[PDB]
């Protein structure tokens, strides 16, 4: 049965690298500009690639990429074959309104800096206190970002664009921003998250807090103030705080130190909102499971102590930091807002 | 449904790199050694890894790799009454193919470590270049040399590639020998681009009257094992092929474009006697692609060779016939073996 399983196992590396090429060639957007329901040939797609205009062989090469994605349910195939979008590939078309899609976050998670870290993944099992990213690059990820402007941009934009589709889901379910007057986004990246909160809740004075190397490249957003610092040393005073995709980067002791910094900088009656994909109690072949397992594997490779957590585990961190009423609010497919009250 | 599709699309880079780590940690063999239908925890598996013995956290990290492979159906996941009143992992049909056999250590491990090796993945990072730039080859963009020239300067990649081909060759020839009877009457077989000689060593073991000759590049021949009944020959198949009564081309035509394939096949024709044949062994591109092993068995190397070598591609039966016909061969005989693998005989 070797030669049945050669297909099942040997496709695993090929599919993501074919997807990355298709994203870099803007294939999904090019299909969409014929119409979202269009079914178009490799040569019709290539005709919209100015870089391919002197390459007679472009379409045949492109067809070889696309037919693999068609066999892998990323594109529809119909009888030169014609390719169309699927539910998955519609999420790779920059929206006509604002350019948002999953492309930036998927370009980050399959970036060479990440894949080179995954090549050292076995180190975390064999060697005490080793970090695959460190073994691969000779510095930790946030130190690396400070010296590597390309990686800094890919990572920051991955987080920022992904943040937009996350907050659209949050705002459909969660109303806890109403009546806030000030929000501090702790480890807020380039400030996109707090920009979207202020757009929905125009009375909030938004403050975005991150490392110098991130704040110095952040765009100016209406109703957002940027502040640079180090959240483990101290956090600015704020009436309310957000920690999105921060606690999952760090081990328990670092999380408790950060959360105690937050507690000291909140007023009586203030809250910190944790937004994370929560690890469910039973894992299976479903979105809730993979939405947690994907960043669980990435953080195991990328940063010391990083991991995904259950509701009980987030509650234990907040209680160790002095917070007293944990309120977990499911949003979508494992994404939660977890309120910690001071 | 962005937050459904995050799971479907985001898992695609994660699964292969988790699998690679589990193969490097010999997880599948370790589970196999607990016996038939074994179901073992991460801590039990880690207990069998001497490198992990001073790492209290090793089992918890290993569990994070194994649970993703369980969610992906590469491992089976279960528990016990005792533990309800850490999950346990067992092998599946796919992961059984990642356990080195007791008798000779054969599995799909070596070929899967090659196709996910950094030299391959780095070539895949430049895949877009084939579409954009006339005559660009992703491997050459990534490494500043073509793959066979690179292998002569990089002994680690040479070993990973040569062992990936050789161990896969054993698996493939076991399938060939169950179906194909055309070696039976042969007295001599020259393996053109035969790698380190493993293929022709297995043909001679099965058919001891066959005098076996392995032919490949100098940097492959220099590391090839001494095999019973196999003479090694170094050279360049595009310049001159040794005389042989019969020839094999396995996983060679698919590395090259049409003009290079015709040149090589004309060199084979000239070195064959009247009544000689060349056997082509390839995963043949089906006339109609689907969602089946035969289709993926051709699409996998099709994508690999697009990244790794100029002109390399998988071909249909008609396209192979056309190459043989252009080189002077007659009577193409396509013989299906298994899941798209064929022997195609070209007769002089
Ligand atoms: N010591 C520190 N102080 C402040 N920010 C830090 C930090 N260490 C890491 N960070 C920031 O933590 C962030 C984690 S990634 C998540 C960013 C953003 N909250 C989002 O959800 O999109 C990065 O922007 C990183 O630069
Ligand atoms: N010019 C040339 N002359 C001889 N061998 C060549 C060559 N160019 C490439 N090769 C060889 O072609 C082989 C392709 S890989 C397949 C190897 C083997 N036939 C198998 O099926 O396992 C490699 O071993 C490679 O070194
Ligand atoms: C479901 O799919 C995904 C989910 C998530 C991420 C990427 C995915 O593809 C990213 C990956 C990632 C990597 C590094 C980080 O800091 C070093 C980080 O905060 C995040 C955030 N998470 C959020 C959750
Ligand atoms: C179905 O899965 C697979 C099928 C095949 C290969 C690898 C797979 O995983 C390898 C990949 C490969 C890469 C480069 C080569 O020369 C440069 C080459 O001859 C081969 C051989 N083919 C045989 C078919």
């Amino acid at each position: 049965c070797y030669l049945s399983e050669t297909a099942n196992l040997g496709k695993l590396i090929c599919i993501p690298m074919a997807l990355r090429a298709a994203m870099e060639l803007n294939v999904f957007q090019l299909i969409s500009k014929f119409g979202t329901d269009a079914k178009v040939s490799a040569s019709e797609i290539a005709s919209k690639m100015p870089n391919a205009k002197n390459n007679p062989e472009a379409a045949m090469y492109l067809d070889r990429i696309l037919r693999l994605l068609g066999a892998s349910s990323i594109l529809s195939v119909s009888t030169e074959k014609l390719y169309g979008l699927t539910n998955s590939s519609c999420c790779l078309v920059p929206r006509q309104e604002d350019g948002v899609s999953l492309v930036e976050e998927l370009l980050f998670t399959s970036d060479k800096v990440v894949v080179d870290s995954f090549f050292k993944l076995k180190c975390v099992v064999e060697e005490k206190d080793s970090v695959p990213f460190e073994v691969a690059h000779g510095a930790k990820i946030f130190e690396y970002a400070a010296t590597e402007p390309r990686m800094n941009q890919v990572f920051n934009d991955g987080m920022a664009v992904f943040s937009i589709v996350v907050f659209e889901a949050v705002f459909r379910v969660y109303d806890g921003f109403l009546d806030m007057k000030e929000l501090l986004d702790v480890g807020g990246g380039i400030g996109t998250s707090v920009s979207k909160i202020v757009a929905k809740y125009p009375l909030i004075r938004g403050v975005n807090f991150d490392l110098p190397h991130v704040i110095s490249v952040a765009p100016q957003y209406p109703g957002v103030e940027h502040v640079a610092g180090d959240m483990f040393e101290e956090v600015p005073k704020g009436q309310n705080m957000l920690l999105k995709w921060v606690l999952h980067d760090w081990g328990d002791e670092r999380c408790v130190k950060l959360l105690k910094n937050c507690w000291n900088s909140l007023p009586v009656g203030g809250k910190v909102l944790i937004i994370e994909f929560v690890l469910p109690n039973e894992l299976g072949n479903n979105a809730e499971s993979f939405n947690a397992l994907i960043p669980d594997l990435l953080l195991m490779a990328l940063n010391p102590g990083g991991k995904e957590r259950t509701i009980s585990e987030y509650d234990d961190l907040g209680k160790a930091a002095g917070f007293i009423k944990t309120i977990p609010i499911p949003i979508s497919n494992g994404l939660h807002v977890i309120e910690f009250h001071k």
